[PDB]
């Protein structure tokens, strides 16, 4: 289905994350942009609806041209490094570079990049109008102008005025939004011309949790649900790249197996980290937005948001990483009481409400401990040259001692 | 000079033992000199110092030979006089047996101020013209009598033939049989004579080639060394065991000339941390090496010189060593004995058996240790309660996980 007139950079980047047949969305509204038209996609995700943006806009880039020619606008800074993520990936071969711009990252971080002279950069409204009054961010040859997640965005309806004042007004636009509130409406009468609609219509395999948690409480409730919960292969979700790495190490130091990725870090490591994990050399990956799609590894049952992804699409595609093929997941959602309103955003936007759970005690990771240490030994005897060494050993001490001291042992990480 | 005396104090160097502040000085008014003394004298220097102090690194011509009777030997010295000549820039080239000659034409070409041989290889690469000697003002003969033993007469004299008359010539040898004071008599003038009058457990193991890897692992398994030290005879083979030995769960690096300063840095970092159990390693790490609290040596394979065995075990002992030999090698392994006037004792190869009980030593020496030092009220209802599903069962189910 993918048969459109695209270019063999592209195609080839495209197969490489596994794209064969298009969805609707894709098929309907791919062609409209091919041929330079300003496009309205009415999806939720994942309906593909992000690809179906990405491709165009890698498709018209020129990489001899170092000026920034399109701009993605999304509100969250999770959503921004998603969607660059994938941008990145569908013109990896054709070599389009791709720059996340958001919000809580240090600005002068952001300049430095600039520098390296990004094609596509997706970014957040109030940031990106910051990097423009400061000429950091020069927009003359932007000619495609992408909104994502409108309905999200909708103050930020200022700065997106603001940003669209800055940017060539002979130029293609596209805007994505599952619902289409009369504001949308009027954002496209007044900075589209004449916009195609492409409307698509609207798993209980994965449950759902969250659990209200202080900042400073975050870490140790996360290790106890580790304990309790013991996860095949699991991915804890943080907001920043210093937090995760701070998170990985923290976990490492306890004894779990676990590493971070995140933007910083080079293409070969974090090959090398997804190799780690996909095979289960370690247990736990910590990681940014930047891991949260197309990830092509099944086996992974748990998924906890450390930082609550702020927008609903992001939380999507954080959770959707586990129960894959059928299986169940499960997905536990780390809230601040400032961030009730957030969660609760969530809720109505996923249609699925979540399952309150209460944070364990010390007391109760400690029990759950010793629940899978002695189920594991059951099992061992159960299903499977050792009784004299155990003879001999329960020759010169009680046997409880030396069964609670062999418990001691299997019980530590 | 300068450039000198600050290698050699940036190495420790101070204070000069007898055969340095006896040889040193002669050898430095290019005087012949006869050094008897064994190792660990520091004889290495005593003729590692003049031949760097004699070296004009402006020329780009060979300007000494030191001939040694193994490619261990070899290395080893090539590795001291490479530190010693480190500041004034001497390069210095090993020359030896058993590697492809092709790789050392090439090595060759990139003018070494200093070759260290082995008598076959060097005369070879004389008859190809590979070798220049022209401008070779200085031979050092070393370990001479080991050369002696072991049938190298001819080409050591072969190789004076193609030396410059006007030279100066060094012979270092613990003892000085007939055929060395012949040599010594025939190509020397005026040669001064300089004569100069531990806690670590020795083994060897009988074992065969093709068993000796299994050994080295059952050994592993049984003493499960903190840090432990493995010397292999090639490059090759030292990267093949480090490879090996990873397979099989146990942390290990190999070590060798050719690497890069990154990755010789990284796998000595790792080793002196503790990061790996076991580095593999040729004898580039028999000297210099610097890094403390190795409680195993294990010879993978023998060293052919007893002045090479000395320096690879005295790596530990600052101890445990252990010399692989094959059958075809005892009579080595007996020579080195002699040598060094100690008699190792003979160790059993351990069996498959041996090994596992091994593993269950240790993990019941943990499970012991935790049941004298710890509190393990928590636990007691958890063990009371388990003890329900009988006693020897429970504990032989935690012993098959305590150990995997």
């Amino acid at each position: 289905f993918q048969e459109l007139g695209l270019s063999q950079e592209v195609m080839k980047a495209i197969e490489r994350m596994g794209f064969e047949e298009t969805t609707p969305i894709q098929a309907k509204t791919i062609p409209l942009s091919l041929q330079n038209k300003d496009v309205i996609g009415q999806a939720q995700t994942g309906t593909g609806k992000t690809a179906a943006f990405g491709i165009p806009i890698v498709e018209k880039v020129d990489v001899k041209n170092g000026a920034i020619q399109a701009l993605v606008v999304a509100p969250t800074r999770e959503l921004a490094i998603q969607v660059s993520e994938e941008l990145y990936k569908i013109g990896a071969v054709k070599r389009v570079r791709v720059l996340p711009i958001y919000g809580g990252q240090d600005i002068e971080r952001q300049i430095r990049a600039l520098k390296k002279h990004p094609h596509v950069i997706v970014g957040t409204p109030g940031r990106i109008i910051d990097h423009i009054n400061r000429g950091t961010l020069r927009l003359e040859h932007v000619h495609t102008v992408v909104l994502d997640e409108a309905d999200e965005m909708l103050g930020f309806i200022e700065d997106i005025e603001a940003i669209l004042s800055h940017v060539p007004a002979e130029r293609q636009t596209l805007l994505f939004s599952a619902t289409m509130p009369d504001p949308i409406r009027r954002i496209a009468e007044r900075f589209m011309n004449e916009p195609e609609l492409v409307k698509v219509k609207a798993v209980p395999n994965i449950q759902q949790y969250y659990l209200e948690v202080h900042e400073k409480k975050k870490f140790d409730i996360l290790t106890r649900l580790l304990d309790i919960q013991a996860p095949e292969l699991a991915i804890v979700f943080g907001r920043t790249k210093r937090r995760v790495d701070e998170l990985a190490e923290a976990l490492n130091l306890r004894g779990y197996a676990a590493e971070g990725i995140h933007g910083d870090l080079s293409q070969a490591k974090r090959l090398s980290v997804l190799r780690k994990f996909k095979e289960g050399a370690i247990e736990i990956l910590v990681a940014t937005d930047v891991a949260a799609r197309g990830l092509d590894i099944s086996g992974v049952t748990h998924v906890y948001n450390f930082d609550i992804p702020q927008d609903p699409e992001s939380y999507v595609h954080r959770i959707g990483r586990t129960g894959r093929a059928g299986k169940t997941g499960v997905a536990m959602t780390f809230v601040t009481p400032r961030e009730i309103g957030q969660l609760h955003h969530i809720e109505r936007t996923t249609k699925r409400k979540m399952e309150r759970m209460k944070p364990p005690t010390l007391d109760e990771a400690l029990e759950g401990q010793q629940r899978i240490a002695i189920e594991k030994l059951l099992n061992v005897v159960e299903t499977e040259f050792y009784k004299r060494a155990a003879e001999e050993l329960l020759e010169e001490h009680d046997s409880v001692t030396i069964v609670a001291a062999c418990l001691k042992m299997l019980e530590h990480h």
